[PDB]
């Protein structure tokens, strides 16, 4: 595996044209404040190829 | 998307039977060290099955 390569997965909203996005912040997906912290419905927003 | 169900994918060395790994220590795969750091050679062991 070659996981060096990474996609943004989760983002609040779709991106502008010519538009990046190097933030690296925990994407909520619930309802809970868990601050920054990957566990149950906070994944982080890169995910890599492998 | 269901990315609440995660697997090791990175571990130095294998299992012993009925041995449990809960651990989040990033994974150093080059010769630099990682600092806890996700980036280049270095990732997180625990990735989504989604």
């Amino acid at each position: 595996g070659n996981y060096n390569y990474r996609y943004r997965l989760f983002r609040k909203s779709n991106l502008k044209p010519f538009e990046r996005d190097i933030s690296t912040e925990i994407y909520q997906a619930g309802s809970t404040p868990c601050n920054g912290v990957i566990g149950f419905n906070c994944y982080f927003p890169l995910q890599s190829y492998g």
